[PDB]
């Protein structure tokens, strides 16, 4: 029954959004990421994800380095949190450990981790990694995620896994806080990681009917392993004055496209339906909460300019409509 | 360039050396970082380690360390030590040349081999033979340079592949690469892929030997690689107080069983300021280009060094510019 | 072409076909004679089955290369293709081993390069699971580096999976051992179109392998590469078609046995004229090769060379 | 008990810097009928210039014999101890359970070199070798058998068929990590060649050792043997060898079928299990040694 909290995909890669050639007023570059860092901190964002890619895609030419970027964001924030994304892989726990734990000492445990398993065996190709099976690939990170759980909180870390050792690991210092691990992914073995080991689960943008299911399926399978797991939503967030502008905005990246069912192939958040007038996404969000959603992961087309929209229009009607719902149960 | 570049050694871990007011912390890094660009310091030089231990219970990570030390500073160039094994080049290149981009282009790195069996082993790595573990580093140093400098860069090593791999954004400079060690292995690897080459601290006379070992093999390869030298300096208003703090370090830890842990005290960076200038002077005669600084007290000696042995070593390096 | 030639399933792991519980062993002792009648019934090649873990079918095991050399050492001229799974397998120890097998066996020694099948296999013996593609990736790499041992003094390879460094293998083998490998999907056929030379085709209709042969030598062609082709079945011979077709009922619904044995859909059930008459039409869309799958091994074997392949024999010697 | 008998199998060429398989079947058929117990093979890779892999050498070597054993050569690496455990258990069903094992840790780099295999360092390569010893043990006698080790994994494998027999583990080498090593995990522990005092002192370590394990472990010493008539014609040999250019050579083998039978009651009386030997000419020197020299061992047994 706690307060909805809200975050922002850092556009840490270039593009933006690749499957349309609509004219977005957003940059990867630090200048444009560091000002909308700190608007979204004035908008009421809790946290930050970052995105994680080594080799270019088909639209992201340039992509910053997910730690190094967060760590560049906390910096230029005071109560910010940054979640900086880890690819197991070309990635090692004993480094992400360390690295994410001297970094939450500089900024104040601020800092969380998003660990994504890799969907483009190219890029693992390009760096000389092997590209295990879908499943196997969730074995690993599943390992990767204890081996951090492990470190951040036992004196002399032992770990004897298929992917990761650890003997007697000491890492001093550690977090000052516990960094919050979330995770993704929409297959069996993504949703029964996330129940076992993950802090935050997101799960695909869907109706709220379709969102309920598959908040229930989550919630069953870590009831089972006595396991706390808080749910947040993708979604593409368009918000605007009058409910016809924001429909226009959608038909435009529609028909700037490099059908609107494309776009959910594509990018998940649009079937969260987030795109009207500031009072219809902030019931719509209130209605998300009602089936077990805690998070919003918001995307946006000019980040800047529609992060400060957000926090002066939809999040003041959230928490209106929180003490609304709050004050009839009571 | 010709004049002599300085650098310090970043107390990153704790312990220090075998009482000290230096701190490991980020605030006391923060200022000293600040006091050294002041003081006239180009280079500052990050320590890595993975498990507590060893001589060091607590440790920052050296890149993570690194981004910060730059972001509190203007123009000085900080040294991320990089540990083949639990690093990989492909991370490396790219988080290094992120935090290039943020910081002007003033981050360089230093790729250790690796000294403690006990460490690699605790974090899952098996340990290599010594010789091996520097063919390991120098695929490593290879691939850095690749990646940074042209894309689609495709390397069939031993130890790391690249497939048509194309890193963007790139390093807005050119990140320097330190490496240290005194074995064959380390300075046959130095005098071909490497920028700056650590030689060990020595006499005069013995690191002129050093010097023209290093400089013949990189000719061999028609390669360039600039030299520094550790070293360990104790500068005070007198000789007998230098030599005094000296004995507290040796009789709280002898001189020789000293030079086995650090190296830098073979230098003989040790008296008053004039001494201390004179004796950096007569190693750049010999080829020496650069001397990395370690101290007691990191923040007072570090302002000290500035205010009185490095104006001194300006001085004596414009006496001889007439000639 | 040629003379069809002919080649059965070693049983060197236990359960025979676990599909049925119809009473039908893996003992040396029974291979060996299974491998003495099989050369005096004409068979010229013996395929061996490789597996790791008890379970998935097989309790017990045996190692297929040291199975290999048994059988050979206790034959003449039957040739014995040593199933090889990369991964737990190396092509440097398989190149060696293989290479002295050869030499102390007359060059009667073939390998088939299988890419695995069951993940838990590989997890017990603490291999990595890699992609399915990517797992044929390897196992090329794999063939590659055998070609080249065998072939070449100072080989230099540099693989994704495997390197090698001015390495000279002596002795090499005798003869040029041919390289078997199954699989039906789209990465197995394009791995087999490069660097096998034999492909094992699913059992199926006379239609529907003659679509498989031409689609296989085309991608072979493209590549100016040639591949001999063999199919598997699954062969019940006997002495009237209603006893035959009395066996298949009582080991079975019928599509279900396709799906763990795909030698069924070969349909070479039968009196004898009629599998020698099927086996000349399946020569006639491409096949070069007929892999058999028996119940009883040491009497239906005996009983092939005896009553079926005669025949064969006979049908070739008209056409 | 009574002294056992191993000979130097010449399976790589060069022999005292044939190898051929006709030459070594009958080798292993003479040393049978002599009363060697065991027959010891070399595991190479590379030219150093013709090499038998050895197991499938082994392997040979058993089919021509009946009750000889043989000693498969291992080394971790190149081979790993799933294929080793699976394969050393085929071979042990296949000839009456004759099969052992010799854990190699590897010498040459440039053998590694060639077949993509990274050098580890001398310790870390007897901390794989001891891994892959229990892998051994433990897949060979275990139903479910789970191991979380730094260089192999297993996870409830089941090895089905067993192997017929225990088989043996031979282990050399000189340094510490290799006789800490077969002071835990090896059945059987060679020896270099030295004096009967400087033997002595090594079975007195490496017993040491292996009883603050609790282990038990047997011990064989490598020698060079040259048997003649008369020991003037032996010291010609020696002569020829030397005019003409191996630790065996120290344990001092060389002389008369007398001299050698008490020189070899002497090695057992200072812990001396087994002797490894080592021959100029293999099917000749052999038959001579078990009609010669290996009598008169076991009459100067008899008396004792």
């Amino acid at each position: 029954q706690q307060a909805v909290k809200f975050a922002y995909w850092v556009p840490n890669v270039s593009g933006g959004l690749v499957v349309s050639r609509i004219e977005q007023r957003t940059d990867w570059g630090i200048d444009y990421n560091r000002k909308l860092a700190q608007l979204a901190e004035a908008a009421g964002f809790e946290y930050a994800l970052t995105q994680i890619r080594f080799t270019a895609g088909y639209g992201a030419e340039f992509q910053h380095e997910s730690v190094a970027f967060s760590h560049a964001l906390l910096a230029a924030t005071s109560q910010l949190k940054v979640i900086a994304a880890i690819l197991p892989g070309p990635w090692q726990p004993a480094l992400a450990a360390k690295q994410l734990a001297t970094i939450d000492q500089l900024t104040n445990g601020r800092i969380a981790v998003n660990i994504v398993s890799g969907w483009f065996r190219g890029e693992f190709q390009a760096i000389g990694e092997h590209w295990l099976e879908h499943d196997e690939r969730y074995r690993r990170s599943e390992e990767f995620i204890r081996s951090l759980r492990g470190i951040w909180s036992q004196d002399n870390f032992t770990f004897r896994g298929d992917f990761y050792r650890f003997d007697n690991y000491s890492l001093k210092p550690k977090p000052l806080g516990r960094p919050e691990i979330f995770q993704g992914g929409s297959s069996r073995a993504a949703r029964d990681m996330a129940a076992r080991v993950s802090d935050w689960y997101f799960t695909n943008g869907n109706s709220v009917e379709g969102i309920k299911a598959q908040v229930d399926d989550i919630r069953a399978k870590a009831a089972a392993n006595h396991h706390s797991v808080k749910i947040g939503v993708n979604a593409f967030v368009i918000a605007r004055d009058t409910e016809e502008e924001a429909k226009a905005v959608l038909a435009q990246i529609i028909d700037q496209a490099d059908t609107f069912e494309d776009l959910v192939q594509y990018n998940d958040g649009f079937k969260t339906n987030l795109i009207g007038t500031p009072q219809q996404i902030a019931e719509r969000i209130v209605a998300l909460k009602a089936v077990g959603v805690d998070l919003v992961l918001a995307g946006f087309l000019h980040f800047q300019e529609e992060v400060e929209y957000f926090g002066q229009r939809v999040l003041p009607l959230v928490r209106e409509l929180e003490a609304k719902a709050q004050s009839a149960r009571t």
